[PDB]
């Protein structure tokens, strides 16, 4: 992305940079809650699978939907949104690093 975000020449470009810094790091924060909630709620599954007796009705609930969210994370959306988030890391890692230039080279 040094071709959509260049070096910066100008104080403007810098101001553009930062805006576009932040919508990205709310986006970057929203897709990282949702892989973090998928994981949250996989935990809370696991703590009734090991509590409840093997053999019960609620185990075999507790067994179905922890196996739906399974299969969210090894379906194509979740890995998908996985990719994105990785992509917005770099994309943002590397508009910080031109801001930082430039505020080293205008000082």
């Amino acid at each position: 992305w040094i071709r959509e975000y260049p070096p910066i020449t100008s104080d403007q470009q810098r101001q553009l940079y930062k805006r576009n810094f932040d919508t990205g790091l709310q986006e970057y924060k929203s897709l990282q809650s949702v892989l973090d909630e998928i994981n949250k709620e996989l935990s809370r599954l696991d703590k009734e699978l090991d509590d409840y007796r093997e053999e019960s009705e609620e185990y075999m609930a507790a067994a179905d939907e922890y196996n739906r969210l399974k299969q969210v994370k090894g379906s194509a959306d979740y890995k998908s949104k996985k990719n994105h988030c990785k992509q917005l890391k770099s994309k943002l890692s590397h508009i910080k690093k031109m801001v930082g230039d430039y505020d080293r080279q205008k000082t």
